[PDB]
């Protein structure tokens, strides 16, 4: 089905990742007290970032892709240190968000940091404020950063876009991209996203 | 089988720390510079730790919950900061290792730190070295820990036993566990056990 799908995405992408020349870190956070407080400092360093909407009508790692470089170009054209994405399907319904922030060139922020971008993945509200707030604090030690907040086929196919991006800027220099799973222990549908990524990155290194 | 059934135990076991009112944290980390860092200054602090075997015929979360609590005794008997356990099958055949490390009596380290018990889980070598002195980091911050060097049934039974005795430990004073499944970013083996223990770990909560 669309998840199996996405998640066949995913593994393609950790694979392409590794064969250009750069390691997928993964790295899967409880919501906790301290991971609460690191993103909410975070977050209170930066309703102030600019909203747009982009309208992708179906789960694809290429339209994610797309709608990243759009965001980028935005942020680029705007002088801008982030932009959220809401991400709505063919009837207008939200079936995702991105918040992508960027402390200058995506080229110098790889080569500066070691890292060519941090990749932060959650479906629930709550795990989803830590991955922006995350975000932000990546952003603010001089990295590109994104914070994905949706469910299923759409947190897999954003994931796996996000990779294609990471592979594309990392432009065979190596560096590595680190995918980061936020989750609230108790929820069961972020403990099914982590679950569903754990089970696609094995598969990409079997 | 044998993973199918140590898998299950892993459920329960997450299932009946969460009944008697503690919050089960878990965490995956990949080997990276700054992991392996961390790992050798704690480990350059503690050749020097203990060893002894214990024969465990098949992966049960009753045998592991026993051997640890053997192992604690004997670190309060001799006095010591912590001892490696060998683990080996009825024909003598090594089938995992668990380094084990205390500040002090259990329920005052869990009383002092607010973690009841990390438990460490790899299964590569390299997995493992950095499992290991990150359980040290963890004792010399004042908490108890445990590092499980194993793989498939032995390893799934391995934390199935370490919750059970987080659980004992605990005596329902509220404290949560934390669980760190460390891997090699490159080695299947490493990735099939997070996959693993997140699908256990999604199973528990639906």
């Amino acid at each position: 089905g669309a998840e199996a799908a996405a998640a066949a995405a995913v593994t393609a992408e950790l694979r392409a990742f590794r064969a250009a020349g750069g390691t997928v870190e993964l790295e899967d956070l409880p919501v906790t007290p301290e991971t609460l407080a690191r993103a909410e400092a975070a977050l209170a360093r930066l309703e102030s970032v600019a909203v747009e909407t982009y309208t992708v009508p179906a789960p694809t790692p290429e339209a994610f892709l797309a709608a990243l470089e759009a965001a980028l170009a935005r942020l680029a054209a705007e002088g801008l240190p982030a932009i959220l994405l809401r991400v709505v399907d063919a009837d207008g319904n939200l079936v995702g968000s991105i918040l992508v922030a960027a402390a200058g060139p995506p080229a110098e922020s790889a080569a500066a940091t070691g890292r060519v971008l941090t990749i932060y993945v959650a479906s629930s509200p709550e795990g989803l404020k830590v991955a922006r707030g995350l975000a932000i604090e990546t952003r603010d030690a001089g990295g590109l950063a994104l914070a994905i907040g949706a469910s299923g086929a759409w947190a897999l196919a954003g994931l796996a876009g996000a990779l294609a991006l990471a592979r594309r800027l990392a432009e065979a220099h190596g560096a590595p991209v680190r995918v980061v799973t936020i989750g609230d222990p108790a929820n069961p549908t972020d403990a099914a996203l982590a679950a569903a990524i754990r089970a696609a990155y094995a598969a990409a290194l079997e």
